[PDB]
């Protein structure tokens, strides 16, 4: 029994991050525009505002090239987000340089102070390398040189959102010695019954302990975890890693503590098409509540399904409700990656990549990212379950 699909459903839906062939698109104050909005982030903080990160792509959608880390918060701490009128203008956390700055990966600590860790790599660098740039210049392979690695870094807030340090490079400290490519989330990272934090990374979590907004962190090395990793801890206390697969198929899961993990193998309840993933920690009292959302096929990221799980081990989730039953229209095709807090008035805020698909599967296809909220109402009375 689940005493929340009485309540009245609740949902509202519409694009946050509006990328630049539509309508009043997202600009910075300073007048810098993108051509794609991807890879959302997003928080509530401890006084209730919302705090929505995304990539910021300046150029094409390409994934390396020029590409900011920006955000909106909600305009109060109270508004939970709920009309597009709730939320302040496009704002910027670090946009240095022509390299890229991504993958925002944050977590909310018990003094309010916000951390967020992120993805750098240089202007001239990409993954596979060989990629021609805007101006034609083409790309160096991501290696393991000082100059052509993935860094990662750390920047945090202490204002509630408003304003972000200078990221400070903490790859020496948090990175194995000899790596190239590196990931950190993207999506979220999240605080322990116990106190700690727990960030996923490719390959391993980083913790925090110590004292809120003043944390020392350490590596937990993972044997088989993905490059993009999702965290949570399920009702029981334990951790569970929910990653993305490095071929399409089924989500890869590992269940552990922080003395350790068991092995990483596929589950078979869900689908996925090679895409980043969302988990959330939704209430631990009668029934407790894992919330899990992807995209629910094995070959498209156009399957967006939200699901709730009642198990102790999320070991399985319920079918859930699709996206799709609540459209939004003039945002292109929705599905992607996407990101999940709870709201302060008692909902689901979900961030989910859309694509207008203009260009096919090519650069200059738009991308945009809708902002969601429902209650657990909503997805419960979903007509598959
Ligand atoms: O939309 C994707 O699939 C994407 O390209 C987007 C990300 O910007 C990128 O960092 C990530 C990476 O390529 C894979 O995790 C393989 O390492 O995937
Ligand atoms: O379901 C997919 O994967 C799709 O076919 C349709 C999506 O709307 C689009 O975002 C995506 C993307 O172009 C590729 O994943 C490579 O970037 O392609
Ligand atoms: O610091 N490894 O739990
Ligand atoms: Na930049």
């Amino acid at each position: 029994n689940d005493p929340a699909k009485s309540a009245a459903p609740y949902h509202d839906e519409f694009p946050l991050f509006r990328s630049a062939n539509m309508a009043s698109p997202d600009k910075l104050s300073t007048g810098i525009g993108f051509h794609s909005f991807r890879i959302p982030a997003v928080v509530r903080t401890t006084t209730g505002r919302i705090l929505a990160f995304a990539e910021g792509r300046r150029h094409t959608n390409q994934d390396f090239g020029d590409i900011n880390l920006v955000y909106k918060r909600t305009k109060t701490t109270a508004n939970n987000g709920a009309s597009p009128s709730d939320w302040e203008p496009l704002r910027e956390v670090v946009g240095s340089g022509a390299g890229t700055w991504g993958n925002p990966t944050p977590v909310v600590d018990d003094d309010n102070t916000i951390y967020l860790f992120l993805s750098w790599n240089g202007a001239t660098y990409s993954q596979n390398g060989k990629d021609v740039l805007p101006d034609g210049t083409v790309t160096k392979k991501i290696d393991s040189t000082w100059e052509g690695r993935r860094h990662l870094y750390l920047t945090e807030s202490r204002d509630d959102g408003n304003t972000w340090s200078k990221p400070v490079d903490l790859t020496k400290e948090l990175t194995p010695d000899g790596w190239a490519w590196d990931a950190v989330g993207p999506g979220n990272g999240i605080r322990l019954t116990t106190g700690e934090l727990v960030i996923p990374a490719m390959g391993r979590n980083i913790i925090g302990r110590g004292a809120p907004g003043n944390r020392t962190w350490s590596v937990q090395r993972l044997s088989g975890a993905g490059a993009e990793g999702t965290i949570v801890q399920t009702p029981d206390g334990k951790l569970y890693r929910n990653d993305r697969p490095s071929q399409k198929g089924y989500r890869m899961v590992a269940r552990g503590t922080l003395e350790g993990f068991g092995a990483f193998a596929p589950d078979a309840g869900l689908p996925d098409p090679a895409c980043q993933g969302s988990v959330l920690r939704y209430n631990s009292d009668a029934p407790a509540r894992t919330i899990f959302l992807n995209s629910a096929s094995g070959t498209s990221r156009r399957a967006m399904r939200v699901r709730i799980s009642y198990d102790a081990d999320a070991k399985k989730f319920n079918y859930g409700r699709k996206l799709e039953d609540a459209k939004v229209s003039g945002a292109g095709h929705e599905g992607g990656y996407s990101s999940m807090t709870k709201t302060g008035d008692y909902k689901i805020g979900a961030l989910v990549e859309s694509d207008f698909f203009n260009d096919g599967t090519g650069k200059n296809s738009y991308r945009a990212i809708i902002w969601r909220r429902f209650n657990l109402s909503w997805i419960l009375n979903g007509p598959n379950n």
